[PDB]
């Protein structure tokens, strides 16, 4: 269960930077060999990686990194707005803390800086993740775990990162400088039609 958990971050993250792409088989052997584990080592990651919605078994194919359907994504933003609205909405400027919203925030511009569009999408799930923690729950936290993977792969899939992010990041500090000045009504109401926004232009150019 250690050297698998360890197996299975290797493999997450090279799906969540996208060296892995959207639809590319994981060997067993090259894996393997590459980092001298045993195969048992290499299905038990697997299966993790199938709980996470990162890969699917495919019959007697192997496996390969997920593609989300238009459907999924649908399913993504619902959760997303049930989740981070309530982060946003509930927040309690005298007492809630924003330094992870903003730690975000600034590594975006970082990514932006230096052209790392894919990076730039990952700092957005860290962004809006950020936001879901606000509802202070643990349990909400483990829960959304594989709605930001499944988010971060519809990201892969999308290949459009550098026009798609810019203009969702200069939204994001709109929404985290209201939080700031406290205005969590007026934060809430930017990141629904963020949310819906976001929605309907993955879809218009999904697949």
């Amino acid at each position: 269960t250690s050297r698998t958990t360890r197996v299975a971050g290797i493999l997450r993250d090279a799906i969540i930077d996208g060296t892995f792409r959207p639809g590319a088989r994981l060997s067993e052997p090259d894996i393997c060999a590459a980092l001298d584990v045993s195969r048992n080592t290499v299905r038990e990651a697997f299966q993790i990686l199938i709980e996470d919605r990162l890969v699917a078994h495919e019959l007697n194919r192997g496996v390969f990194v997920r593609v989300p359907t238009a459907e999924d994504i649908t399913e993504l933003y619902i959760c997303r707005r049930v989740v981070e609205c309530a982060g946003v909405n509930g927040f309690d400027p005298a007492t809630g803390d924003l330094s992870r919203v903003a730690e975000a925030l600034d590594l975006a511009d970082e990514r932006y800086a230096v052209e790392d569009w894919t990076g730039v999408g990952t700092a957005d799930i860290h962004f809006h993740s950020a936001l879901a923690s606000l509802n202070n729950s643990n349990r909400i936290d483990e829960l959304m775990r594989s709605v930001w993977n499944e988010a971060r792969l519809v990201f892969h899939v999308m290949d459009d990162a550098h026009r798609f992010h810019g203009p969702y990041l200069t939204r994001n500090h709109e929404i985290y400088d209201a939080l700031a000045a406290g205005n969590t009504e007026a934060a809430g109401q930017l990141l629904k039609t963020y949310l819906e926004d976001a929605e309907a232009q993955i879809l218009g150019a999904y697949r």
